[PDB]
């Protein structure tokens, strides 16, 4: 029966205790504000489709660049550490290592390699999940009515470092060891949830047919968020970029401007995507410049367009640089003070 | 004549006077820790050569995971702010923008995508270079007598934000300017400089050339360190590493086990280059894997070889994964408490 490993059940206790004894690192950075690690990754090995590798390179500045201002740790996975558990189920593993490594961290950030950061002001609403430790964006009637296959999405989720988070990923694991598991669980999530297509389980599917047949034991610590887009799907929101620079402004985070922008069904690295690949990546060369001109505003510079490299200045070169202050204090924001 | 930008003379009041009043943000984090940004890039548009851009995507994964342990934020840049100072030269008004848009920054850590952090554990020695405002790797027999155009290296240095740095830019840039001005100031380099080649003028040459004619202006506060390989050039050290692994450990960042290995004279995002490409790439790799056991030892991990890309256990799993302290104190170190 595959394992993710031994059984803890004292983990509360046990960071409880670890924290006590190391009060040089607090799982609260402050008040309202727990201690975050983002996680991401990507393969290994150069992308079968070559220049896959130059938009995994644009996404991580993307994501430096919000955690640099949100202060936000990041770790960029790249080791497969558990051969029954490749492809997108490689996340539980690795999730579980990085919570059991880091007691200090209170909530780990899952995020997709292709899921891409498009509203560089918004900060999360975390006193909103004080007693939460899942948040997916997502519709409760999708999921819990619906069974939905994309009821609720996983390539973007905060999940709490607790005992409760343990025993989830356990619970979740299931499905996901390669072979004849996976793929005869991948049989029974397309009878049993609605829209999927045929193929092997997925952690995605696995989730929301975990919440919907298990909902009594693990509802209550679930937020599915739909106030604003912890994820959000591309096809909904990149022909509206310039639509949203001049009727609106960052910091929205919903659709007014979206926090990500998530590029499921395109395959830049890969193969057998849902959407031709041109067209994917020049969408996402859009949603990488969209996020970028908020980085470079503070710089005193913008890109000249969404599709183009080049940047020029948005004022003069000054001999007074410290006079202003940028329009969204992203320079030296709350966060990091 | 080119400028970098309007004359600014009053920088260190106005660092003064801005850090008085924002006292959330000071220049040092700890008594004697500096607050650093490191600074790398690259060039906007895909790599000419598509897998230059995997090796670009190791590289900034290396530069996070020293960044996360040593509490050093990252900047990584992709525009050309200056279409005159192109390549290498484009770091000139980059570091400009930066020093004078972060006040709070005391030092400036720039470091080339080439260049790869191969010791994990080895921390800067800060207060060696407390009355010094410009760091880089060399000696100052080379760069003084000898006028050698690689008697210091501007691949990996340290610029302190102060009005003597914004000076120093200036002093600096002279030569970079594309076109006639490069191409005329490279045949006055060759002409004065020991053992360098017929080309343009590039940023290393120009500054060897400016200490070496302007010694009492800028030599006072300028720190040539060769006690570790602040840079290191990756052709005497790729060899060396098993050898470092058998005889030493991280945390000496000199010979017995480099700070940096920097690629020099590789270049697998274009199609040329001084090296062989397939050394170079195999050898990033070992270099990158390398400094990768140091961070996947911390969470029980390991490549099964420097030159293979798939990891082992170094140990069993537990349910008291609390009680291992990691051998080099890397997951809760210092440098971030
Ligand atoms: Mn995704
Ligand atoms: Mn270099």
């Amino acid at each position: 029966p595959y394992s993710l490993g031994p059984k803890i059940s004292d983990w509360d206790e046990q960071r409880r205790d670890w924290l006590k004894q190391n009060p040089s690192f607090p799982n609260f950075v402050a008040p309202n504000k727990p201690r975050v690690l983002l996680v991401t990754g990507s393969a290994p090995k150069p992308c079968e489709n070559p220049v896959g590798d130059h938009y995994l390179l644009k996404s991580i500045k993307n994501k430096i660049d919000y955690c640099r201002i949100h202060g936000i740790e990041i770790f960029y996975n790249m080791a497969l550490l558990d051969a029954e558990m490749a492809g997108f189920w490689a996340k539980l593993p690795l999730i579980r290592k990085l919570l059991l490594s880091h007691p200090e961290i209170e909530f780990l950030w899952w995020m997709d390699s292709d899921a891409m950061f498009t509203d560089m002001v918004f900060e999360l609403p975390w006193e909103r999940y004080k007693d939460y430790n899942l948040v997916m964006h997502g519709w409760n009637e999708m999921v819990y009515d619906q069974k939905n296959w994309i009821g609720l999405n996983t390539g973007s989720f905060l999940l709490r470092n607790s005992q409760w988070s343990l025993d989830l990923l356990d619970a979740w694991a299931p499905m996901g060891p390669k072979g004849k598991i996976r793929e005869e669980a991948g049989k029974v999530l397309t009878r049993e949830l609605k829209d999927r297509p045929a193929f092997e389980a997925d952690d995605q599917s696995a989730m929301v047919y975990l919440l919907a047949t298990e909902r009594e034991k693990w509802g209550g610590k679930v937020y599915l968020e739909s106030g604003y887009y912890l994820h959000g799907y591309w096809g909904i929101l990149v022909d509206r970029y310039e639509e949203m620079i001049e009727n609106h402004k960052p910091g929205f985070g919903d659709h007014r401007w979206p926090l990500v922008t998530h590029f499921v069904g395109c395959k830049p690295c890969g193969k057998f995507g849902d959407y031709p690949v041109e067209r994917c990546l020049r969408q996402m060369d859009r949603a990488f410049n969209f996020g970028d001109n908020q980085i470079l505003q503070m710089y005193g510079f913008t890109h000249k367009s969404l599709g183009s490299r080049r940047v020029k200045p948005t004022r003069n070169q000054t001999d007074r640089p410290l006079d202003a202050k940028d329009e969204f204090g992203l320079l030296h924001p709350p966060f990091k003070a």
